[PDB]
RNA sequence: UAAAAAAA
């Protein structure tokens, strides 16, 4: 007859419990919907703003080049700046950044492209695709249709908007750098700066999205951090800035910091306080051979002082010096009255013919990127840390202005921060093997906040340990090109024995009496044709004569190598099937109780433990009483883009037990590069029903939660229509075969959560009163108390959405995570999902936290992970022993392990 | 690769 509706649901109530405290959010209302009444809200609160992005219609053209963006970005900023009379339009067209362009003119009206439809301007062609209406944009801002709400999200109009609110944020007489079309830094001396790696410093900028709410319309802001190429010789905020911001700073001076830099972080006391200047020779072999800048100025573009906005870049360094130039030190002290003061200093070339120039007298372009991997993660993270109050206070500080700008028409209490309400569930009853961790709530005097989602083992004990003391075997991976110290054999016999004596009192019995083997040259294979290294040729036969009843205790020499690390797992994981966790030396041997503690915990979920669990009653819900059969919930993560192009690989981790504790699962590789939707996701519905069946005396669960993470709004209407009904009708099909053949229709609910996103909370109070009138804490580190819920005000017209902020915020100002219930067959009130998700964040088995993101979906983000080291270690070997079949890519785990939590 | 948290 006719296929069945999987509709996107739509919200039904909202949420009812928890203490009530109002909080802010980094969202401005632009504007009150047209479809709200007059009589509702009272015309002092709707916001005084309007303009041309309330009322105006849009010219747009569509828009073909002749590739790199860089180019296309470069080329349309071109055209409006050399051109007097585009250039007063500058602030009112704008790119998409590939196929359109946004005008609040006719570009028609313009002597420049005629014949489109002075010499750049032929590699561009334009077309006229219409009008834009925005006004449309502040229309069904009530309609409760999950359908038209989502066609509006993702909508041409807001896209329009927001894009033209670029230009504007764009035309200011200061310094201003846009980064991926939406990220915007500003260069004052008003501007966070510091510096960062090698010629490099750390800027924070902002960013602007709408999001739709329920009647009507709100604008977000957040900031963000770039690396960017210093081009000045002070950065802003020093004094030494505000004076001359435009004091002297050539190539010259750049490459002399890059050298100091580049040899005091690979060297230690350097000192650039004390350390010679370079005399030109070492100077010249560095900026050749030396990786650390050669990356860098190939590419660099420069400007030329001494000929009196057109930045030519660069091709790399010749051989001949300026004084062996036949003369250049003649022409620029004869043609230019300068004294080259570097004369010995190789030359730089910008391209042909014979257009070359020295480093001495070549300032920097600004605004340019920072390429390369980030390697100083400490720098890079701390920049961003900041609490909310200070963050706050950093996006009102470097937004407002612009919107201000953006938001008047092109010849103060409005701009304020959304406030609205948010609830603060309790924590639930943390369960050990013979003690519980309650949060009692208290008066924000004390730090006792602090405690709430963040206990610690101690006194306490695992609720599930191994019977049999097990094997505890240290393998000392020796990733250095120097064989370990005499003193680390006794080190390690030290290490490994209080180790084994610290778990025991968590419950768990190693007996670590082997001897640690160590293994050197230990590494990926090597060459096209490359064969196995040692000590994988020793490791290998030290794992295929490995003793029934043990665990592989790995000791890296070196933490951080990546490629060792995934070998190693790669081994020990797919090929072996052996239980393997992975330690740094440098950790390790200080012999630390806690650190011991937090290692274990991974080990015993290995060894199918359970560490702490949720209380008797908070389990109960999460059992359906009709059965009294315990709900089977599901995560699912794909990550992209494994190595170079290639497909995405994609988890589904399954519950099998009322405890929640253990989390086994399956991975596979997707059938695109990029590809987000896990279309073939029920056939890995498999192995959770077979191993729940085993865990529940044969029966299969009847009611499905399934968290799916990390898709945007646009991919919710196929994960609905194609993931949930893929699972729906798998369970449809493995049932009848499992259960005797009877028929099987579970209902499942689908519950989408996006853990990063530009939504912030600050709190607004120290103390609130529960229910009872104790005034009680509602914040703890500066940012709002775990776990408060918001679901009014900043969430969806019509979706079934609300935050969450389950986690302390040890650092910084905290993501609270949204969630969307997408598909819900099983009837749940707000009162019902809010509680479960906070409640899943509470058993993640291998910290004493809870965590930003309910278990389940952490679980399959890390086995996404961990597929990923699967499938990046035999690759090279993959591409050269050769498009590839799936199964060789990114082989299945040996069958030992399919039903441990080995990526734990 | 002790761990949660903050940045991409």
């Amino acid at each position: 007859d006719t296929h069945a509706i999987y509709k996107v649901e739509n919200r039904h109530d909202y949420g009812t419990k928890g203490t009530k405290v109002d909080i802010l959010t980094n969202h401005i209302l632009l504007a009150v919907g047209n479809d709200v009444p007059t009589e509702k809200i009272d015309k002092e609160l709707v916001p005084k703003l309007d303009g041309w992005w309330k009322t105006a219609f849009i010219f747009t053209y569509h828009i073909d080049f002749k590739l790199s963006k860089p180019k296309k970005y470069e080329l349309i900023e071109a055209l409006l700046d050399e051109d007097e009379i585009l250039y007063k339009y500058r602030d009112r067209i704008a790119f998409n950044g590939e196929d359109t362009i946004y005008s609040h003119v006719p570009l028609e009206e313009f002597t420049l492209f005629d014949g489109c439809w002075e010499e750049m301007v032929s590699q561009i062609t334009l077309k006229f695709s219409g009008k834009v209406g925005l006004k449309d944009i502040y229309n069904d801002t009530t309609t409760q249709d999950t359908e038209v709400q989502e066609s509006r999200m993702s909508a041409i109009d807001k896209t329009c908007l927001l894009s033209l609110l670029g230009a504007k944020f764009m035309s200011t007489d200061d310094l201003i750098f846009q980064v991926q079309g939406n990220k915007f830094f500003i260069f004052n001396n008003f501007a966070k700066a510091i510096p960062f790696q090698i010629g490099g410093y750390l800027l924070q900028g902002f960013t602007v999205s709408l999001t739709h709410v329920y009647g009507g319309v709100a604008l977000n802001t957040v900031s963000v951090p770039a690396p960017f190429i210093k081009h000045t010789k002070y950065l802003p905020g020093d004094p030494r800035f505000k004076n001359n911001e435009k004091e002297q700073f050539t190539l010259m001076d750049w490459i002399i910091e890059c050298y100091h830099q580049s040899k005091a972080i690979r060297d230690i006391r350097y000192n650039p306080k004390t350390a010679p200047p370079p005399s030109v020779k070492d100077l010249n072999y560095f900026v050749e051979k030396n990786t650390d800048i050669s990356a860098l100025l190939k590419g660099l573009k420069v400007y030329r002082p001494y000929i009196n906005r057109s930045s030519k870049g660069i091709v790399g360094f010749t051989r001949e010096s300026a004084v062996s130039m036949r003369n250049t030190i003649d022409y620029f002290k004869r043609k230019y009255d300068i004294t080259l003061k570097y004369p010995d200093m190789k030359l730089v070339n910008l391209g042909g013919k014979n257009d070359v120039v020295p480093p001495e007298c070549l300032t920097i372009v600004p605004g340019q990127k920072l390429k390369g991997q980030i390697f100083d993660t400490k720098t890079y993270i701390d920049f961003s840390a900041i609490r909310p109050t200070e963050k706050f206070d950093l996006i009102s500080r470097l937004s407002m202005p612009a919107i201000k700008r953006g938001l008047t028409d092109s010849e103060n209490s409005a701009y304020q921060f959304m406030r609205v309400p948010s609830r603060i569930l309790d924590a639930p009853v943390v369960q050990f093997k013979e003690s519980t961790f309650e949060y009692k709530d208290k008066s924000y005097g004390t730090k006792h906040e602090e405690s709430k989602g963040n206990w610690n083992m101690k006194g306490h004990q695992f609720i599930s340990t191994p019977a049999k003391q097990v094997n505890l075997r240290a393998i000392f991976i020796n990733n250095a090109n120097t064989a370990p110290p005499a003193s680390m054999e006794s080190e390690l016999d030290i290490s490994m024995d209080k180790f084994a004596s610290d778990v025991k009192q968590l419950g768990v019995d190693f007996n670590v009496s082997g001897k640690p083997i160590l293994i050197n040259q230990f590494g990926p294979p090597i060459k096209p044709t490359f064969e196995t290294s040692p000590g994988e040729i020793s490791l290998l036969n030290l794992l295929e004569n490995i003793p029934s009843n043990t665990y592989i205790l790995y000791v890296l020499r070196r933490g951080n190598d990546s490629a060792v690390y995934d070998r190693l797992k790669y081994i020990t994981d797919l090929k072996f099937g052996a239980l393997n966790s992975c330690v740094v030396w440098d950790n390790f041997k200080k012999n630390s109780i806690q650190y011991n503690s937090n290692v274990v915990m991974k080990m015993n979920l290995k060894l199918l433990g359970s560490n702490h669990s949720l209380s008797i009653e908070n389990n109960k819900l999460l059992i359906d009483k009709e059965s009294n059969l315990p709900i089977l919930v599901l995560g699912s993560d794909v990550t992209h883009y494994p190595e170079k192009d290639q497909n995405s690989i994609a988890s589904l981790v399954g519950s099998y037990d009322d405890k929640f504790t253990q989390f086994p699962g399956d991975y596979m590789l997707q059938d695109g590069p990029g590809e987000e939707i896990i279309t073939n996701v029920g056939s890995l519905m498999l192995n959770r029903l077979k191993i729940y069946q085993k865990h529940n005396n044969g029966k299969l669960p009847t009611k499905i939660m399934y968290f799916r993470d990390g898709v945007s709004v646009d991919q919710f209407s196929q994960v609905v229509k194609i993931e949930v009904k893929s699972i729906k009708e798998s369970v449809r099909k493995f049932g009848p075969q499992l259960n005797g053949g009877n028929k099987y229709d579970p209902p499942v609910t689908c519950i989408a959560t996006v853990k990063r996103n530009q939504v912030r909370f600050i709190p607004i109070q120290e103390n609130a009163k529960n229910e009872k009138g104790e005034e009680v804490a509602v914040q703890s580190m500066g940012n709002v108390m775990p776990g408060t819920v918001v679901d009014r005000g900043i969430t969806s017209v019509a979706h079934f959405d609300f935050f969450i902020q389950s986690h302390q915020a040890l650092k910084g100002t905290g993501v609270p995570c949204h969630y969307w219930c997408l598909y819900d067959e099983n009837q749940s009130t707000s009162d019902y999902l809010q509680e479960i998700c906070n409640n899943l964040c509470y058993i993640f088995g291998r910290s004493t936290t809870s965590v930003k993101v309910p278990a389940p979906v952490y679980y399959a983000d890390l086995l996404c992970t961990r597929a990923t080291c699967f499938f990046k270690a035999g690759f090279e070997l993959n591409m050269a022993q050769a498009t590839v079949s799936k199964n060789v890519l990114l082989p299945q785990v040996n069958d030992n392990i399919k039903s441990v939590m080995y990526y734990i």
